[PDB]
Order: C-alpha cells, then structure tokens, then sequence
RNA sequence: GAGGGCGCUUCCUAAGGUAAGACCGAUGACUGGGGUGAAGUCGUAACAAGGUAGCCGUAUCGGAAGGUGCGGCUGGAUCA
C-alpha cells in the first residue's frame, strides 16, 4: 500500500503530534484493510 | 402592747463552675473521585451489520478502553 499525509495544525510540533497520531488511527483504519482479507 | 427598720432562715434566683453529649463552622498529614489544560504514552473500541450491532439490570475477570455469562429490547443490520 501506498498512503501519504499533508496535513495540519496551527502548531508544527502540533502538526507532528495529531498527524503522526493520525497515522497511528490510519492503521488501526488499516488493521482488518490488511489483515482481514477474509471478511467472514 | 400593736406596728415598724434592723433584728432574721427559706423560697425563686442573674451570673460562674461542673458533665455528656448533640448541632454547626473552621481546620487537617496523607488520600478518593471529578473537571480543566499537551499536542506524552497504552489501546480498539462507540459510531456503517463501525469493524464481535448493541442497550439495559445483574454476577464476574481485566492497566485501560473492555471482555465472559444470566435474561430482555430495538434506541439493529443483509434482510432473515
């Protein structure tokens, strides 16, 4: 997979914080996408 | 002689002490919860059949979201 993120904040360490943290929920939006390949 | 102040004790008796509380405030080592703020860190839950739909009352096991089970209802689905 290929994924990218140009994201905000008002703050750059913020942007770091909620981005990099929204890369974290992104996997969890990524766990049954990659590993439940079956969906029964 | 009567009566009279004083003569003359007592009654109630103001205050002070006592004891055994109750009330109410202040106060307090440490400590339980809650709210606020970071943007640490743990997590996939609750949201779509939101990834095991739940949601209750209840018992019980988790760091924690939570789980297991008793029974009930859609404020639930593909449509059963």
């Amino acid at each position: 997979v290929t994924l990218r993120a140009e994201d905000t904040s008002q703050d750059m360490y913020s942007s770091i914080d909620f981005v990099e943290e929204k890369l974290e929920r992104q996997i969890r939006k990524y766990k049954t996408r990659m590993n439940r390949k079956p969906r029964n």
